[PDB]
């Protein structure tokens, strides 16, 4: 039986709240089978958890932010994404703040850490859920989708006025395993715009946000394409989000994902779109490995 996977080991990292500047303490512990990924607000007494579900996602723009009542943890997306890649269905991330720390900006911290920490095989079936009807939502001219295919595909396309685009749209498509999310879309940056940024540090927000973290452009181009580290990085960045606003599912997908234009907040609603058209999804396990779908990075 293809079985649920947990961390190893207890694995610790300090890095910056995106937003406040400031040290953040993270603690990936392993967790029971059936728990899922837990958000642990460690710096409250009594701690406050909050399960990485759909449904707990609150209102917020350019970040996916948790919400039990009035606490928040901001910034899941990379850390869901490393996750997912790597297939653990069961952990404990506890906090000593209100945001993941932001690390590189990407997943790859977030992969080597669990590497690191190393795989641990349950005792219990992994449960998948397979995409049965197509499920769209619409915003505008933005779309997200789901529809059935036997794999996970993770498509995406962006269409932008600023020039650093080039006056085209970017498109990707990832046929998703561990080793095609590590490889293609892991280490992959977002744009971070001097115009925004310079508003949003005259709020005193996004303290922690700089060239570590974000690929800088001007009114006109990446600052230093030195920074790169893909072809059209912020599509690629755009399915690094996807695949881990899709996690809030709390197991792993088996179907097709096409994005246009889409974010956070589409993804979101698609998300629970599809949780409440109950007759479009099904809970399946495996019994025989060898005909699973996804490839997973070996324990
Ligand atoms: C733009 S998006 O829709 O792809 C959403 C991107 C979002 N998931 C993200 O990673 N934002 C991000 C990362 C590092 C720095 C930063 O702030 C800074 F540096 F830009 F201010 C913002
Ligand atoms: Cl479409
Ligand atoms: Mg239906
Ligand atoms: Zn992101």
């Amino acid at each position: 039986m293809i079985k649920q996977r947990t961390l190893k080991n207890i694995i610790r990292a300090t890095g910056v709240g995106l937003h406040s500047g400031e040290k953040v303490y993270l603690t990936l512990k392993p967790a029971p089978v059936d728990t899922g990924i837990v958000f642990s607000r460690t710096d409250l007494d009594p701690v406050v958890e909050i399960p990485a579900r759909a449904e707990n996602v609150g209102e917020t723009t350019m970040s996916t932010t948790l919400v039990k009542g009035d606490v928040k943890v901001d910034t899941v997306e990379h850390l869901l994404s490393a996750m997912a890649g790597l297939g653990i269905d069961n952990a404990y991330v506890e906090l000593s703040a209100s945001e993941v720390p932001i690390m590189d900006g990407s997943a790859g911290p977030f992969v080597f850490l669990i590497q690191s920490a190393g795989l641990q095989e349950q005792e219990a079936a992994k449960k998948f859920i397979r995409i049965k009807r197509e499920v769209s939502v619409e915003e505008g001219d933005k779309r997200a989708v789901f529809v059935p295919f036997d794999g996970f595909k993770v498509s995406f396309e962006i269409d932008f006025d600023h020039p650093v685009f080039r006056g085209r749209t970017q498109q990707a498509s990832v046929d998703f395993s561990s080793t095609s999310f590590v490889k293609e879309v892991s280490r992959a940056r977002t744009f971070g715009f001097m115009r925004d940024i310079e508003y949003l540090r005259s709020q005193n927000l996004a303290l922690g946000g700089s060239v570590e973290n974000a690929i800088v452009v001007d009114e006109n181009r990446v600052l230093n394409e030195d920074g790169l580290r893909y072809e059209d990085e912020f599509v690629k960045h755009k399915i690094l989000d996807a695949i881990g606003d899709l996690y809030l599912l709390g197991n792993s997908l088996i179907g097709e994902f096409r994005g246009f234009k889409s974010g956070h907040a589409l993804n979101n609603q698609l998300l629970r779109t599809l949780i409440a058209d109950k007759d479009a999804w099904e809970v399946v396990t495996f019994e025989d490995a060898r005909t699973a779908p996804i490839s997973y990075m070996r324990p």
